[PDB]
């Protein structure tokens, strides 16, 4: 596909479909993580010692939404440039991951975590097109954190 105009065009709009609804996504997101690797739960300071995953917790809030506007500015970046740009960010990211003791085997949960969650925000506008956008977009994002981890580890 690469990131024609027309690709970009089509993830810029659906992520302005998600940040429409924060603490819904978010929370939507953080149920299919949890139901693609129920483990995982302990890892969050946030929900350990709880028992459901709160749903107005700023703290969730906050961090998972940061998580998706990385990958939009990620597919921009490539339909521009041609390429997704590492900075200082992207590297803190990857200290606190091995901290709270994440690893490379995680990353496809919150991939399918993110297309599912893509998938049931664009309903059907859905388009080969377009889920050929963000999966372009993520796999292109977590080459590069996955990077920053392994060089914190
Ligand atoms: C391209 C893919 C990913 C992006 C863009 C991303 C982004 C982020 C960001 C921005 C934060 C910090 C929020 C804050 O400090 O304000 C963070 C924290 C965290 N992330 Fe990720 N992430 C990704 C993948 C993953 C994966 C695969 C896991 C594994 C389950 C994970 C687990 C965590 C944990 C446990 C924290 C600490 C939260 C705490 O204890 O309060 N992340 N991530
Ligand atoms: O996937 N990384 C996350 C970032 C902040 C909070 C929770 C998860």
């Amino acid at each position: 596909g690469a990131l024609t105009e027309s690709q970009a065009a089509l993830v810029k709009s659906s992520w302005e479909e998600f940040n429409a609804n924060i603490p819904k996504h978010t929370h939507r997101f953080f149920i299919l993580v949890l139901e693609i690797a129920p483990a995982a739960k302990d890892l969050f300071s946030f929900l350990k010692g709880t028992s459901e995953v709160p749903q107005n917790n700023p703290e969730l809030q906050a961090h998972a939404g940061k998580v998706f506007k990385l990958v939009y500015e990620a597919a921009i970046q490539l339909e521009v440039t041609g390429v997704v740009v590492t900075d200082a960010t992207l590297k803190n990211l990857g200290s606190v991951h091995v901290s709270k003791g994440v690893a490379d085997a995680h990353f496809p949960v919150v991939k399918e975590a993110i297309l599912k969650t893509i998938k049931e925000v664009v309903g059907a506008k859905w388009s080969e097109e377009l889920n050929s956008a963000w999966t372009i977009a993520y796999d292109e994002l977590a080459i590069v954190i996955k990077k920053e981890m392994d060089d914190a580890a």
